[PDB]
């Protein structure tokens, strides 16, 4: 039975890194996995295939005319452990909607017949900033039914969090869409592992895994491939097969429970991220104080 | 004759302090302005309203039904030096466009006169990252023509740039929207304002200003407010003077020149962000190296 996965959280925090690194733990692990690239960035399967980039479904339609011109042969690419590589290309700027190009990508796939093909994961990796209706589109089609989110002790990052649970929570009624858990991506800040399992508790599901912040992470991308490849015995090589195994035996699959943001600062001035306001030097100069 | 302008550029970098800041310098100046706040997050107005949070279009409309039943007074809150301040809301989380939202909230303002109403200058502080066609709809229904990006010396914040250029020359040809220029807000790395500086030159269009990082920023915002009234008489307060003075005097507004990705490498590794890549070691573990 094919699980059909979502990575979704908002940029710069090292999102695919993570996305690859687990589906590189779970092909050494004798998983069956096809990454599909949801990002506008190509970043998805550069560290499977040892590509500068990927060329996407978006750019060979540019060049094919329509989408229908082109092989699967040439969108899907196998790379380490012979996992399956697609982008589908962000949207073309200025127009288009990056749920539009997404669905498209996806549609593209079934018919050419690329998920009834022995596999035993599908994980879109799919940008979770502004939950829009376009990139909240992956969980109205109900094309992912395993979400997992990664953020970090940041307030943007759990902000995002909490937008990507309120997209699962509408479409909770229409599909099987459900929170499976937070990754937490390490920044190195004090107490943020106890402030992920915070907000996981707030929002009725568990931070599923702590990745934390390890040179030979930068070291292995460089050479664009997973740690998983480059080291096999590294220390965080385990953490990725840590990971890697929680996903794979994961039965907690949720609807969330989204706080405020008033809840979402109580969090982050408890766990000392976020310094408590003094309200009598609000709207006060220098001159006053 | 009012201009009407937008801040673009992509989040985390301090875009809507300094579009704060700027606006600011501007009606110590003497002019007329109102801010129109375009991002998710409704930090675009809070320095000018000495606020936590502005109240926006988006939430008051779910209040009171349809957005036609608020009151214009509800929506237009006046700050420091009388500047007017809309927050729009962002894309109710997993369903909505984003750009159809914040063009409601636009037309809103014209129906009830709020353009007509003697202003000197319109800036919408728009999130430009992806620039989808939701994002770029201020540019296609011409909503803003003098468009500044704010961005930085750092990767994501120079593609999203290019990627705002690429938006305005899709539709040069359907009516008067051009870049004015980039505004950096640095990040005190090394060879910055020189980056930004060869980044315009290629896009065809110039560093609008240098907005260093100083403390008094953040001293200034931690009171809910901008340098500029918290310290007239700032290092800081005259560069955002000096922004100000040149967006006024400014006819540099252009149809730019988007460059490819390989060239926004090129510049980034001369100006010593990016290193250089070693081809031998790529695919490569630690056991052959
Ligand atoms: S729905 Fe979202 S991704 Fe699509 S055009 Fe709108 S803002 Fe963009």
């Amino acid at each position: 039975a094919m699980r059909q996965c979502a990575i979704y959280g908002k940029g710069g925090i090292g999102k695919s890194t993570t996305t690859q690194n687990l589906v590189a733990a779970l092909a050494e692990m004798g998983k069956k996995v096809m990454i599909v690239g949801c990002d506008p960035k190509a970043d998805s399967t550069r560290l499977i295939l040892h590509s500068k980039a990927q060329n996407t479904i978006m750019e060979m339609a540019a060049e094919a005319g329509t989408v229908e011109d082109l092989e699967l042969e040439d969108v899907l690419k196998a790379g380490y452990g012979g996992v399956k590589c697609v982008e589908s290309g962000g949207p073309e700027p200025g127009v288009g909607c990056a749920g539009r190009g997404v669905i498209t990508a996806i549609n593209f796939l079934e018919e050419e017949g690329a998920y009834e093909d022995d596999l035993d994961f599908v994980f879109y990796d799919v940008l979770g900033d502004v939950v829009c209706g376009g990139w909240a589109m992956p969980i109205r089609e109900n094309k992912a039914q395993e979400i997992y989110i990664v953020c970090s002790g940041e307030m943007m990052a759990m902000y995002a969090a909490n937008n990507i649970s309120k997209g699962i929570v509408k479409y909770a009624n229409s599909g099987s869409v459900r929170l499976g858990g937070l990754i937490c991506n390490s920044r190195n800040t004090d107490r943020e592992d106890e402030l992920i399992i915070a907000l996981a508790n707030k929002l009725g599901t568990q931070m599923i895994h702590f990745v934390p912040r390890d040179n030979v992470v930068q070291r292995a991308e460089i050479r664009r491939m997973t740690v998983i490849e480059y080291d096999p015995k590294a220390k965080q090589a385990d953490e990725y097969r840590a990971l890697a195994r929680k996903v794979v035996d994961n039965k907690l699959l949720v609807i969330p429970n989204p706080i405020t943001m008033d809840e979402l600062e109580e969090l982050l001035m408890e766990f000392g991220i976020m310094e408590v306001e003094d309200e009598s030097i609000v709207g006060k100069t220098a001159e006053e104080v």
